[PDB]
C-alpha cells in the first residue's frame, strides 16, 4: 500500500501575501485548534497505509489536514484568507464524507469545526 504525495505547501510560481487575516488565522485560529484535545488525528495527512484504510484515497480525492494548513500558513503559501478557510472546510468535509455519522473521528471533527467557525467570526477586517 502507498499514500499519495501530500498537498502542495511550496510553489515558487504562486504569488503570496501576508494579510492581517492570514496572520490571525495562524497566530489565533490554527494555534488554538492545534492545542485542542481532538486535534491530534488532523495534525498530519491521513496515513492510509498506517491506519489500514486502503480505500481512503480512492474516496477522498482532495485531501487536507491541519499539518498542511500549518505549513501553508507558516511558509506563506496563501494569497488570501479564503484559501485557508477553504482548506479547513475541505478537511472537515472529507472526514464527514469518508466516515459514518457518529464515528469518533466525526465527533472530533465536528467539535473542531464548531470552534473554528466561532473563531473566524472574529477575523479582523481585511
Ligand atoms: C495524524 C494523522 S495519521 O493518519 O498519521 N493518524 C491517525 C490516527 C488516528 C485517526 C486518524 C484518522 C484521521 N482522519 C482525518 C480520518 O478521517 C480517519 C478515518 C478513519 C480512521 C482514522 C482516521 C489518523
Amino acid at each position: 500500500s502507498m499514500n499519495p504525495p501530500p498537498p502542495e505547501t511550496s510553489n515558487p510560481n504562486k504569488p503570496k501575501r501576508q494579510t492581517n487575516q492570514l496572520q490571525y488565522l495562524l497566530r489565533v485560529v490554527l494555534k488554538t485548534l492545534w492545542k485542542h484535545q481532538f486535534a491530534w488525528p488532523f495534525q498530519q495527512p491521513v496515513d492510509a497505509v498506517k491506519l489500514n484504510l486502503p480505500d481512503y484515497y480512492k474516496i477522498i480525492k482532495t485531501p487536507m489536514d491541519m499539518g498542511t494548513i500549518k505549513k501553508r500558513l507558516e511558509n506563506n503559501y496563501y494569497w488570501n484568507a479564503q484559501e485557508c478557510i477553504q482548506d479547513f472546510n475541505t478537511m472537515f468535509t472529507n472526514c464527514y464524507i469518508y466516515n459514518k455519522p457518529g464515528d469518533d473521528i466525526v465527533l472530533m471533527a465536528e467539535a473542531l469545526e464548531k470552534l473554528f467557525l466561532q473563531k473566524i467570526n472574529e477575523l479582523p477586517t481585511e
